[PDB]
């Protein structure tokens, strides 16, 4: 039949699918099946096909295109076919798209895809428009296998099949929808599908869909409503947003009970019927809105067929409802009058904007709606000159940007005309959703741009708590008499950007009417603090005494203003207090230090000795001297420094590394692999299994990397690691050098573990636990040069007390040849002892070339080549 003619949508919207195998005329077999698509009433907006693709059902099609469309459009109601999102792609199931022959995976193959589905699914019977389903269910497959190249094809098509219906398309009349379960940023189709569909329905059945999902990990609701909104806020229109809830579908499973309306009571078992909408969610989705952006499309039911019936009680989830009922549509009818009750969709009219070409701009940048300028949180550019009065402005209240550019006949501007998050706010729109307890969200102040206000005269921008002046074109303000931007946080210190801005509009002032008090206002500023980006302190120097020192105050301290005003200390502050304008200060008498200083009292810090070993102690005692690294995080982020600096507590000394780090691992009664574990240079996971062997004693004998001189030593215990740790502690140890003077190395590598004995080696340093708990060890070594060297742990427990390491280190400075250097100061020792066969004369001018190796050797600041010198004039006093 001819298409009856239907006035343009217009919201709020009330949506239904009407499950295809519930119209009377579907199935001839049966009767139970007492109710037609045809007896939706006028309030459904929008009348969904779901069917069922396995069936035939050709006797309903029939009936729809020849009976139901005309009955339906008559009344405005109008009728959408939904359509498997596979049917984009091709694979398992996907209908037309099967026959890959005429519809290949090419450009012109998809454009006659997008063709064949508008000409099959929507013209065939004069629809009034195409919803695609995208969810789990309907995602393209291929052998049950859900196919990228497939869902790919169907961003493509999509696109072409817009191109014929819906906003952009050649057919306007007919509407094109996308319904989905995904977030938006789980949605592939929603990028380049949303410029080509009318609307989209969000399915949210249950409390779930309501509520969100409690998140377990987190212990904060993921998923709300208010979230998969704000996903979508970024593709469509809130007008062009319907959330959706369900009905009860007979013979319901677990994964399909939603209770989105009034279940069956529990004792009246003869009743299935239950058109109350009195505390469902249904009728919390209908009075539900945005808090931001807009006023929504409206809502939709699922299982259109069962309005009215009650919803089987939750007891029974493993029945009298269960039934078929001939329904009234009670429910759809009463939720549409609820949201026609609902003023947020009321015009904006010449009472909101009394200027016409204002009123036009928002109605084309903003909404239509009442309810709009309540959540619009966008931008709203007024750059046409015609605009005379900015009278409703103040009606917006969550705005981000307000651009006023060449309004040149606006003569005032203040709180009267400007929006109401001038100044700071929380959101005051009510929650209608059920929740896991609302905590009102910051709406922040609208960003203010004014250029070209060649006839402004009045600028009052008070009490607004404004942050910055950044937007104002001060010099365009060409007719500026009077100005106020008092009772905010500006930082109006000589050499800002607000105190530049400031000075123009002063200049103006003064020339036009003169600058007093009256003309010109801009005290009682209480700008806020800010942590500086960088720190400059990144060196301190301190004398050796008995003094403890605080590293926080000393190094990392300052608060900075947003217009760059650096604030070190007190003083910094009082200068700052008195800075004049005009003869008075701009601050607030009642600001005061405290209340502008940031705090730095939850900051932690690392300090790191010269012989690598660590502390966390934000407090140091300055009584023996040491040069330190210290390293300042903030409470955000404790694995990520704002902070670096050097201490130096009396003679700077070099840091040291660990010459161990990356050692070879040769021989010794322990694990090879959790050995080299021990030399990675972390303390490694809590969960690695790090434990050196079975037996309380085990050895390791390892190779060094790098030539260096030793001077210090450390190991930790599995308490460095974790604090909790069941492993008992090292108690006895053995650092070991090779006897290579008493024995051939050559003999060492060849069988290492025969060598695995003490006889071998000389010991270096002892280790004998004192009891008290302890996370590390660490003692210094005198200018040890071994390649290969030896550690033996011992819990001295009974066994399977494994002694756990998380690392060992030999610290010291690289020096090459350092084997050599040492053997050189050594002969030179041994020749001072042979006394009856040089003179003393020759013996102390060796001294001193032997004192003077020593002193750079142990040099507090080591100094590599110096060594090399002394040593080379040392070896050839020695030669001969
Ligand atoms: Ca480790």
């Amino acid at each position: 039949p001819e298409k009856i003619p239907m006035k343009p949508l217009h919201g709020p919207l009330y949506g239904g699918y009407f499950r295809t195998w519930h119209d009377k005329t579907s199935d001839p077999t049966e009767k139970d099946k007492v109710n037609s698509m045809g007896e939706l009433p006028k309030e459904v907006d929008l009348a969904f096909i779901f069917h069922d693709w396995t069936k035939d059902y050709s006797l309903f099609w029939k009936e729809l295109a020849t009976k139901h469309v005309p009955k339906l459009n008559k009344q405005g109601t109008r009728v959408i076919r939904t359509i498997p999102w596979r049917f984009l792609a091709g694979g398992d199931n996907s209908g037309i798209a099967e026959d890959t022959s005429k519809y290949p995976n090419t450009p012109e193959g998809n454009k006659a895809l997008a063709k064949a589905i508008v000409d099959e699914y929507v013209y065939k019977y004069n629809l009034d428009g195409l919803d695609v389903d995208v969810e789990h269910d309907s995602i393209p497959k291929v052998d049950k296998k859900e196919d990228t190249a497939g869902v790919e094809r169907s961003i493509q098509v999509f696109e072409e099949i817009g191109k014929l219906i819906g906003p952009k398309g050649v057919d306007k009349s007919r509407l094109f929808i996308m319904d989905s379960t995904y977030m938006a940023d789980k949605n592939p189709l929603i990028e380049r599908g949303a410029p080509y569909i009318n609307l989209l329905l969000v399915q949210v059945y249950g409390s779930q869909g309501e509520k969100g999902g409690w998140e377990p990990v987190s212990n904060r609701p993921e998923k709300t409503m208010e979230e998969r909104w704000q996903g979508y806020s970024k593709y469509i229109r809130p007008e062009q947003y319907m959330i959706g809830f369900s009905f009860y579908e007979e013979n319901a499973q677990e994964g399909n009970l939603w209770y989105d309306i009034n279940s069956r009571k529990d004792e009246d078992k003869a009743n299935g019927i239950n058109t109350d909408i009195t505390g469902t969610r249904a009728e919390r989705y209908a009075r539900w809105q945005p808090k931001t952006g807009g006023v929504k499309g409206g809502i939709f039911s699922y299982a259109i067929d069962r309005d009215g019936v009650a919803h089987q009680p939750k007891k029974y989830a493993k029945d009298a409802t269960d039934n078929i009922f001939h329904s009234d549509y009670s429910v759809s009818k009463a939720l549409k009058t609820v949201m026609l009750k609902d003023k947020s969709y009321d015009l904006i009219d010449e009472k909101d904007f009394p200027d016409k070409a204002l009123r036009e701009a928002v109605m084309a940048q903003v909404g239509t709606r009442k309810g709009d300028l309540e959540r619009f949180n966008g931008t709203l550019r007024l750059d046409n000159p015609a605009i005379q009065s900015l009278e409703g402005l103040n009606k917006f209240k969550k705005l981000a940007q307000l651009d006023l550019i060449g309004l040149s006949r606006i003569t005032k501007l203040d709180r009267s005309v400007l929006p109401a998050n001038m100044k700071p706010g929380k959101d005051t729109l009510e929650t209608v959703l059920e929740t896991y307890k609302e905590e009102p969200a910051t709406i922040p102040p609208v960003s203010l741009k004014v250029s070209g206000l060649t006839g402004l005269k009045e600028l009052d921008l008070s009490g607004f708590d404004r942050e910055t002046l950044a937007g104002l074109d001060a010099a365009t303000l060409t007719s500026l008499e009077k100005v106020d931007i008092s009772g905010n946080k500006l930082d109006l210190a000589p050499g800002t950007e607000n105190r530049q801005i400031f000075d123009t509009m002063l200049s103006t002032i003064s020339n036009h009417v003169g600058s007093n008090e009256q003309t010109v206002k801009f005290d009682k500023q209480k700008p806020t603090g800010h942590y500086p980006d960088t720190y400059g302190k990144t060196s301190l120097r301190l004398p050796v005494a008995n003094e403890k020192v605080d590293l926080q105050s000393q190094l990392l301290f300052g608060t900075v203003t947003n217009q760059g005003t650096l604030i070190n200390s007190e003083a910094d502050y009082k200068a700052y207090q008195n800075h004049k304008i005009a003869g008075r200060s701009f601050v607030d008498s009642n600001y005061h230090y405290n209340n502008f200083k940031v705090s730095y009292e939850n900051y932690t810090v690392k300090v790191t000795d010269s012989t690598l070993g660590t502390t966390t102690d934000k407090t140091l005692a300055t009584d023996k001297e040491e040069t330190y690294k210290v390293d300042f995080f903030s409470p955000a982020d404790k694995t990520k420094a704002v902070h670096t600096a050097k201490v130096i507590v009396g003679d700077e000394k070099t840091m040291m590394v660990n010459l161990a780090e990356g050692a070879t691992v040769i021989g010794g009664s322990a694990d090879p692999v959790n050995a080299r574990k021990v030399f990675d240079g972390q303390l490694g996971s809590e969960t690695d299994n790090i434990s050196l062997g079975w037996d309380s004693k085990q050895s390791i004998i390892f190779k060094l990397k790098e030539d260096g001189l030793i001077k210090h030593w450390r190991f930790f215990n599995d308490s460095a690691r974790n604090p909790e740790t069941t492993n008992k502690p090292i108690q006895e140890a053995s650092l070991q050098i090779f006897n290579i003077k008493d024995y051939n190395l050559d003999n060492l590598l060849e069988n290492p573990n025969k060598f695995d004995d003490e006889k071998y080696w000389i010991t270096v340093d002892t280790y004998s636990a004192q009891g008290e708990r302890a996370t590390a060890f660490s003692n210094t070594l005198n200018n040890i040069t071994s390649k290969y060297w030896r550690v033996v742990f011992d819990t001295k427990g009974d066994r399977y007390s494994s002694p756990v390491v998380p690392e060992l280190q030999i610290l010291g400075y690289p020096l090459p040849n350092a084997d050599t250097i040492m053997k050189t100061v050594t002969t030179a020792k041994e020749l001072s002892q042979q006394k009856d066969k040089f003179s003393q004369k020759m013996l102390d001018e060796l001294k001193i070339k032997e004192m003077a190796l020593e002193t750079s050797l142990n040099s507090k600041i080591f100094d590599v080549t110096a060594i090399n010198a002394n040593a080379g004039v040392l070896k050839d006093c020695i030669e001969k």
